[PDB]
């Protein structure tokens, strides 16, 4: 059937999803899983700011919509459309890039689709396994070990650091695989286009 999280909203905001969903009979929870159907973001009047939820919504090619689907929803006495409420975009990588929607047609050819990530070092704003689920979700094959990276030559293995939570540009020195910045994962996200790793790539000492 539907099932809810709701990102960036406050608790009367929240009422109003509640309030929404009791009335609809649609399922609504604090963690979003695989079930999860829709995330209702709060936006201006369609960009949002991006959170997790934002980047797992679209990892999983989910309905990614803009708070006013809900409130309009409680005004016109009945459930809208979830296509003319969609989050057009985000402040971060533009207000206009269509990244969910891109997401949900795009359920064959994904992203990240014939890859070998490891998500190497330590991260912040998100649990690793997170981001690494993040990945499998863009049809990316998760490694956990810099040396796990398979042999075939049909597969791109690829390291995502995030520089920020170190006290590392040694890693091609460690494997054979491009050093990118987990920037290179959530900007691809967002847009839902596989990004040219040119702009994202770390140095590696010889
Ligand atoms: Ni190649």
């Amino acid at each position: 059937r539907m099932s809810m999280v709701v990102s960036g909203l406050t608790p009367e905001e929240f009422m109003l999803v509640y309030k929404f969903a009791r009335k609809h009979h649609i399922t609504l929870t604090n963690l979003i899983t695989e079930e999860t159907t829709h995330v209702v973001m709060k936006t201006d009047a369609f960009v949002c700011e991006q959170t997790l939820k934002y980047f797992l919504g679209i990892a999983g090619g989910k309905w990614v919509v803009s708070y006013f689907w809900v409130t309009q929803s409680i005004k016109e006495r009945k459930m809208l459309n979830e296509h003319d409420f969609e989050v057009r975009g985000d402040v971060v990588n533009g207000r206009n890039h269509q990244g969910p929607k891109r997401a949900r047609e795009s359920q064959d050819r994904k992203i990240f689709r014939g890859l070998e990530i490891c998500c190497y070092g330590p991260f912040t704003n998100m649990p690793t396994d997170q981001l690494e689920w993040m990945v499998q979700l863009c049809g990316a094959s998760v490694v956990k070990e810099l040396s796990s990276f398979t042999l075939g030559t049909g597969v791109h293995p690829i390291v995502v650091v995030q520089p920020d939570a170190w006290t590392f540009h040694a890693i091609g020195q460690m494997c054979e695989a491009p050093v990118v910045t987990r920037e290179w994962v959530l900007d691809s996200v967002a847009l839902y286009q596989c990004q040219e790793l040119d702009t994202y790539l770390i140095p590696q000492i010889p």
